[PDB]
């Protein structure tokens, strides 16, 4: 009954901020699977997904999805290392607030990896020829570069580039992430799946490892895990390699909208 | 291994505060023993063992007892209803610091009864005819009064006031209270079953309900489960009734000193 990411917290009087701490592990679930050059590292997928949990546990909210995340930096990757410790804290008001998510040493001693801000959620054909696109090319090239990634990531199962740069990619949730899905409030894998649609971009498909460094505008309407499509389509400005992924699902609904996802090496 | 008064606590990082939660309730263990007027208050000695255990959850210590108290004003009675939880918060340093005592309302109200002043600690016959007193008339005078004492709280089996006011009685731990007393750093039941001593002083008996407001100068040097003598004396000031016990084991030597326990109606 307790989130497996956010883990349990408690209000500081003193101020107004609220904390929470979480026993992380390699062996937690499918965090083994997300591997940078041979190290278990957290996917910045999750941190949005933390972020909101946050606000939920704080605030009294009778809707499916009355959050929408406004901005979200990430300072530094986070090792998961075993017995590790996730510090959570939380400040502002329900209309907007701040979350900032750090790994504890000890026990007074931080370190930040992802300052966010959160929000109430909002509401809701000519040459554009696709070029038939095996995944494991980019799974291999994805893994190849330093990026292997796991059967519970592997959920791009087809996917082709546009003659202009536009990425589309028919996307599933594997069932080795679908254990344990229902405590979360936006699944950490399927927005990292929605992000790796990227990866076919033609911006992307010339540089022959990118990382997400900042988010900003991630719109969520439904429960994501029901998509099966992503449009994944970026830009480039020098080292400012600028993003945008939309994960819809049978019936061409939108269930995740992120408005700019800025990348680097 | 969790200590049933203080709770578990995490580190607030935005600030250095540092908070525990716990859940009380009158069926916790000897709580029910303590009445004023037929409700389970909670009493006095207790803050005072919750200061030391923070600190001791906080620092890091080779002593057997290394906490002092210094100052502990008590602002407000607390209702033992059931449910209840108790929300205490640290902050300072290992030489000197601050603990607070609170009770939650929901999750964002909150009620200070006891604020806290922790440091280190520190080292170590003429006409005084007394007058061979029964306990079960100064418990029957208490319990007149309003206060209903509990079994676990009848530890005084002898007791008798000098001829210039001074209290010495024979106090032990009765069985009902020594269930489930490792846990603490200095037992609760004690440090108050020492301060009904000044129950037969001489300022006191000649009032015919007082309670203890602020303590000042509480220094514990041993496992004061270990005692069977406390002398209690007080004076008067209008309202300022000032006091002084302490409790000794066997061989005389000291286990409490209790500077000031300046009373009040
Ligand atoms: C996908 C792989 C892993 C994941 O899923 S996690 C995704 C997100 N998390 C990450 O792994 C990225 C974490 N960090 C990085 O990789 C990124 O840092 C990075 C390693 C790229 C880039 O290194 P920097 O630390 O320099 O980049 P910053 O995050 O500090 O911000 C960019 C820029 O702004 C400046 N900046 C930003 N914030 C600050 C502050 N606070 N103070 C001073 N200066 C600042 C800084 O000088 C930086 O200079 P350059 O990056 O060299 O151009
Ligand atoms: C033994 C029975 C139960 C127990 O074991 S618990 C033992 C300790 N806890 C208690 O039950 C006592 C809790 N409170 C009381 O009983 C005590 O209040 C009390 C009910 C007596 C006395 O009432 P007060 O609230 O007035 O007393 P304070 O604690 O506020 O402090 C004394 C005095 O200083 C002033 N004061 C002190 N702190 C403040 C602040 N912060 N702001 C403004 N003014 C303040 C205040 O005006 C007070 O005026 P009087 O008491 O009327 O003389």
């Amino acid at each position: 009954d307790t989130h497996p990411l956010l883990g349990v917290g408690v209000t500081d009087p003193t101020n107004g901020t609220r904390v929470w701490e979480s026993e992380l592990d390699p062996d937690l679930l499918w965090l083994a699977d997300f591997v940078i050059d041979d190290l278990v590292v957290l996917p910045g997928a999750a941190y949005a997904e933390i972020a909101l949990a946050a606000a939920t546990d704080t605030f009294a909210v009778e809707q499916d999805q009355p959050w929408m995340i406004s901005e979200l930096d990430l300072r530094q990757m986070l090792h998961v290392t075993p017995g590790t410790v996730l510090v959570t804290t939380l400040t502002g008001d329900e209309q907007r607030c701040q979350v900032e998510i750090r790994t504890r040493s000890g026990s007074s001693g931080w370190t930040t990896h992802a300052t966010a801000t959160v929000a109430r959620a909002e509401p809701l054909t000519t040459a554009d020829l696709e070029d038939q696109l095996d995944p494991d090319d980019l799974y291999q090239r994805l893994r190849g570069a330093g990026q292997q990634h796991g059967p519970a990531f592997q959920g791009i199962v087809g996917l082709a580039v546009t003659q202009a740069g536009v990425a589309r990619a028919q996307v599933r949730l594997p069932a080795s992430a679908r254990t344990g899905s229902r405590e979360f409030m936006l699944h950490p894998v399927m927005m990292d799946i929605a992000l790796q649609t990227l990866g076919a971009t033609r911006t992307a498909t010339d540089l022959a490892l990118v990382v997400p460094v900042r988010f900003a505008g991630v719109h969520v309407y439904g429960d994501i895990t029901r998509g099966v499509r992503a449009v994944g389509s970026l830009a480039a400005a020098g080292d400012r390699l600028v993003g945008e992924v939309v994960l819809t699902d049978a019936n061409g609904q939108p269930l995740l909208v992120v408005d700019e996802v800025e990348m680097a090496v």
